[PDB]
């Protein structure tokens, strides 16, 4: 595989983090 076992959760984490950064914090 090209992707590690963790992938979707990493994308979820990325999304969450991006939204956090985009919004502010809360």
């Amino acid at each position: 595989s090209m992707w590690s076992g963790m992938w979707r959760r990493k994308l979820k984490k990325l999304r969450n983090a991006l939204k956090k950064k985009l919004k502010g914090e809360k």
